[PDB]
């Protein structure tokens, strides 16, 4: 069973093996009066690991690296943040000090600097236009357009048919919008449709927060965004 926000003390990180060489990482964080789970991805890259997103904070990201060393025992050599928010770049300094090469699009680095969040060192070129995709080792990076944020990327693992949607994709149990302060509500369904059109073969869909599912998380998210738009 997938670890839920109830089973994880703020400060611990769980790993969940989705497929051969693919895991999600799950942390918890307190925010605005509540506790939320948060997902990222780990993808084996030969004898190294590619990390997708921090574990939401320096303390959680330290624990994430410890859990990876304990349960997998391969070095994290590169990390990609999928947008500029704290649940995605909070902990980047921890990764860089541990020798991880940290990456984000110039869009994400720009917005993180404006916001005062941690800034990944390296830039991912070739993702500034909606529908752009670039290979990054064992994953493909995709910019679907503005959704949860203007810079949000999704990540596809071709070998395992795993689509990591990040915060642009909601889990089924979430029936109201989350933090939409930086969102483009008007474009979000269109951006989700680009994901569906580009990855129709996806078998495992991982939202930014909560339980994984299939491609039906995409239509669920569009439904929730439209309902919010209409409120
Ligand atoms: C999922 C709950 C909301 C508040 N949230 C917390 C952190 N990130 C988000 C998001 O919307 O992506
Ligand atoms: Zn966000
Ligand atoms: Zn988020």
């Amino acid at each position: 069973e997938y670890p839920t926000v109830s089973e994880i003390p703020v400060g611990e990180v769980r790993l969940y093996q989705i497929a051969d060489g693919v895991w999600s990482h799950i942390a918890t964080q307190s925010f605005d009066g509540a506790v939320y789970p948060s997902n990222g991805l780990i993808v084996r890259d030969g004898d190294e690991l590619l990390l997708i997103d921090t574990a939401w904070g320096a303390k959680n990201t330290a624990a994430l690296l410890a859990e990876i060393e304990k349960q997998i025992g391969l070095p994290v050599t590169r990390a990609v943040s999928t947008h500029f928010h704290d649940d995605r770049v909070g902990g980047v300094d921890v990764l860089r000090a541990a020798g991880v090469a940290t990456y984000a699009s110039p869009s994400t680095r720009r917005l993180a600097e404006v916001e005062g969040n941690e800034i990944p060192t390296h830039s991912l070129e070739g993702l500034s236009s909606s529908g752009d995709a670039v290979r990054f080792g064992p994953v493909e990076l995709f910019y679907p357009g503005a959704a949860h944020s203007t810079d949000n990327l999704v990540v596809y693992v071709p070998s395992a048919s795993v689509l990591y949607g990040g915060c642009a994709i909601y889990e089924l149990s979430r029936t109201s919008a989350g933090n939409v302060a930086d969102a483009d509500l008007a474009e979000w369904p269109t951006s989700i449709e680009r994901i569906q059109q580009h990855y129709p073969e996806a078998q495992f869909v991982i939202p930014g927060h909560g339980l994984p599912g299939g491609l039906d998380l995409l239509k669920h998210t569009t439904n929730v965004v439209k309902a919010h738009t209409n409120r």
